[PDB]
């Protein structure tokens, strides 16, 4: 629907390898 939404989900990409995150996220 919205963009933000949208694009808040399309972070998932950081949900994907997270720059860190390894995935765990800690």
């Amino acid at each position: 629907g919205n963009d933000y939404e949208d694009r808040y989900y399309r972070e998932n990409m950081y949900r994907y390898p997270n720059q860190v995150y390894y995935r765990p996220v800690c």
